[PDB]
């Protein structure tokens, strides 16, 4: 199947058609974006990521409760910071410039899902409904940050799932079945 497989140069003409293929600096603006742009910044943000990864993976059954409060300390600290890096990049770039990287806008959705999980947590038996603990997703959903720093990777799947994208009609087919 792979070795007979019909098409329904090639690379010339991808490369001749992809062939058609920054903030200023006023005020207090410009020193923000300098401390955002700086790459001991996201160095330290990468770091942050790292360790609450850790974090996440420290968690076992029947802690001394001593344990279980460091851990919320600790995911309490780690989803603040987060915030905050969201709110000096919600300064230092525009809100339109924010909200238009596509990352961006996962990296808010999850700082607003972490805090959503902090507030309803404390007071979460009260919901009493079965979606009461989707919340705690943000949290490991943090962890494919460093998939954007895995750079063959990334290409990898970018590239696969680009693929199945262009494909809606196989997996309409095995639906049927
Ligand atoms: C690439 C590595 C360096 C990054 C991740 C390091 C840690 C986040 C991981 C490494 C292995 C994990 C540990 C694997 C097994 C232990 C012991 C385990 O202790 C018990 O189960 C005792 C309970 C009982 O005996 O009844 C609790 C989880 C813990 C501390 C885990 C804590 C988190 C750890 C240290
Ligand atoms: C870096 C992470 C270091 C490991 C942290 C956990 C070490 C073992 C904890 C034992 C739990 C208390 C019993
Ligand atoms: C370009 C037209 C695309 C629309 C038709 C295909 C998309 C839907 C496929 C659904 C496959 C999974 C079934 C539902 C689960
Ligand atoms: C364009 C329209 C695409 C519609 C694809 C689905 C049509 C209904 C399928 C029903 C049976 C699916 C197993």
């Amino acid at each position: 199947i792979i070795i007979t497989f019909q098409e329904q140069k090639n690379e010339r003409a991808c490369i001749d058609f992809a062939i058609s293929a920054p903030q200023n600096r006023q005020s207090f603006q410009y020193k923000t974006w300098t401390f955002v742009v700086s790459p001991p910044f996201e160095y330290f943000i990468m770091a942050m990521i790292a360790l609450n990864t850790v974090v996440l993976m420290m968690k076992f059954y029947d802690a001394p409760y001593e344990y279980e409060l460091m851990l919320k300390c600790l995911n309490i600290v780690f989803t603040s910071m987060f915030s905050m890096e969201c709110v000096l990049k919600i300064i230092a770039f525009g809100v339109l410039n924010y909200f238009r990287d596509a990352w961006n806008v996962f990296d808010f959705v999850t700082v607003l899902g972490s805090i959503t999980d902090i507030l309803v947590t404390e007071i979460a038996e009260t919901n009493n409904f079965i979606n009461l603990s989707f919340l705690r997703l943000f949290r490991a959903a943090r962890l494919i940050k460093l998939l954007r720093q895995g750079y063959t990777i990334r290409i990898l799947l970018w590239t696969f799932v680009q693929s199945f994208k262009a494909l809606p009609y196989v997996c309409l087919l095995i639906a049927m079945l």
